[PDB]
């Protein structure tokens, strides 16, 4: 599959650029980086995640079931995975202590963002659950007849799986919206601390299957 | 140990297909009620063999087991705790049990709801363990130095608790199977097991079908 081959190599380069951004963040939060310089770094990290979503959107058009299944990810990432990636509300919870100290108004805005994300996440999962039910109904009809002498639902099951493409894209849109709203709630230094903890966590997660 | 589990499962599938085929033949024959009851009990005991095989694999490598890499990509798409949600398999096979009495339908629906409740309680347990793992991982990730000790004993050992969840999920599947056998007549149980087995088999072929789609 040419598209997935293209994706795996783009993702390999994405991870290397991501590692550079995380190192820049780690050094910036120890250096005398100016505020405007740190604003541009924060924007570059957000832009780098937007490029991930664009790559994934193109991979979804070549093989959305491969993308959803996360076999391009590690075993540990797959343990946590939700619709091609992570749930944004859970990543927010993971980094939340490393943003502190936040004002009470910011903490409440972060919590309202996490709740709104949790509801959007559940709506998408309930949508996927509806697609799975329709696939299951197609499949059991073919399974109880069990004969190629009688027409099957194979075309309809493929279209069911192809509809996952819209769920991947909307999950990535949610991830993007949560990143961007977090960048509006947080000061620049708080955003940098958040992206630092986020990036280090995602990196460390990957190299955890070796540990087990 | 995982190597052994995969060979047991390989053979377990060969004999599953034989029991499914035997059921399909019986539901076109004039099998006696006692012979059908023996075969229904052969299928229920064959599922018990699966849960015991998985329980032994969970002691060797629970993370492998619960990941479902020993299954197909389609099964993993539908996966809840190393297998299927029994509440959803019940829904898939229900039209094929019909016709049932209104009381049976009610007892089936109550069993599904009680299963859904137990499934969500287990998933909430897993979610708490994942949150505990993540919080341990981010501490090591933010320090990111071999100069400082890590939480990989905490990580490895509370991932060990996944064994308890795998075992109770299988206990819930076996409980659901045996409670359905009590609600249904032998012949209805035969039809349910036939549709269940046929569904599980065909569901595995979904990944091959996707692979061959027009591109
Ligand atoms: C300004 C940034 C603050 C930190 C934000 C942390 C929570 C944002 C969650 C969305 C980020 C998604 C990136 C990972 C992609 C995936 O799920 O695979
Ligand atoms: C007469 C009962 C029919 C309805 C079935 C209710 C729950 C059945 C539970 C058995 C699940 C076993 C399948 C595991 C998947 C696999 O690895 O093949």
């Amino acid at each position: 599959n040419t598209g997935i081959a293209s994706f795996e190599m783009e993702y390999s380069h994405w991870l290397q650029e991501q590692s550079r951004r995380v190192s820049e963040l780690r050094t910036a939060l120890q250096s005398h980086i100016s505020d405007i310089e740190l604003k541009m770094l924060v924007e570059s990290c957000l832009n780098h995640y937007a490029n991930l979503f664009q790559m994934k959107s193109d991979a979804a058009k070549a093989d959305v079931f491969y993308l959803i299944s996360g076999m391009w990810r590690t075993s540990t990432e797959r343990f946590f995975q939700w619709i091609g990636g992570f749930r944004p509300s859970e990543l927010l919870n993971v980094v939340m202590p490393y943003l502190q100290p936040l004002t009470d108004q910011q903490i409440l805005e972060v919590r309202n963002l996490q709740q709104s994300s949790q509801q959007a996440e559940d709506a998408l999962s309930q949508g996927i659950d509806k697609l799975q039910q329709s696939l299951a109904e197609s499949i059991v009809i073919d399974a109880v007849i069990e004969s190629t002498h009688y027409p099957t639902h194979m075309a309809a099951a493929i279209e069911n799986l192809q509809a996952l493409e819209g769920f991947v894209n909307q999950a990535d849109h949610l991830r993007q919206q949560t990143l961007q709203q977090m960048a509006k709630i947080l000061t620049t230094r708080q955003s940098a601390r958040g992206l630092l903890a986020l990036g280090e966590y995602l990196h460390r997660l990957r190299a955890l299957s070796s540990l087990w």
